[PDB]
Formats: C-alpha cells, sequence, structure tokens
C-alpha cells in the first residue's frame, strides 16, 4: 500500500475494468507460499512501473467473487489488463527478471 491496489469484490470493476490503462492484478492468498515469495517482487515492479501500469492484489480469500470470473485455479496467477481486458496471464511464481519479460513483452 503505496502504489498497490488492494482490490475488493466491490472495488474490482472501477479499480480495474474502468482504469484507463495497465493493470497488473494478483490472485493470491496468505497461506500460499509461492503467493508470499512474489509479493516483494510486486512492490519493486509498482515502483518501477511507475506510469505504465498500476499493480493490484486481490486475496481470493477474502475476496471470494472475483478469481471465479476468470478462471484462476493455481495461484498465484497474475493477469494483465488493459482497459479492462486481459492481454496476458502468468501461472505460479517467477522471478523479478521473469515478471519484467512479461510486461515488457506485453505491455507493447
Amino acid at each position: 500500500s503505496d502504489k498497490i491496489i488492494h482490490l475488493t469484490d466491490d472495488s474490482f470493476d472501477t479499480d480495474v475494468l474502468k482504469a484507463d490503462g495497465a493493470i497488473l492484478v494478483d490472485f493470491w492468498a496468505e497461506w500460499c507460499g509461492p503467493c508470499k515469495m512474489i509479493a516483494p517482487i510486486l512492490d519493486d515492479i509498482a515502483d518501477e512501473y511507475q506510469g505504465k501500469l498500476t499493480v493490484a492484489k486481490l486475496n481470493i480469500d477474502q475476496n471470494p467473487g472475483t478469481a471465479p470470473k476468470y478462471g484462476i485455479r493455481g495461484i498465484p496467477t497474475l493477469l494483465l489488463f488493459k482497459n479492462g481486458e486481459v492481454a496476458a496471464t502468468k501461472v505460479g511464481a517467477l522471478s523479478k527478471g521473469q515478471l519484467k519479460e512479461f510486461l515488457d513483452a506485453n505491455l507493447a
């Protein structure tokens, strides 16, 4: 919570679907080891990608509604949205190097 949008099921439309640009949503849970591995990396990305995209996190236990809409099974799942439409999907943990390459390739 500096640049990261802490999303809810009620805030999801406004925060993600109505945003004039790119949003990287992280579907995640507290018990999930790989999710917690990538949190510090998302902190990094949010800073590094100022003005290019916003990072948003949706905890799928506290907010149960949203994930079934996007077919999410494995977590973490990262969905790159561009103006409310999903452009790119990444399932499971990955490094900062790997995530940057994912974003750079798909933001274009």
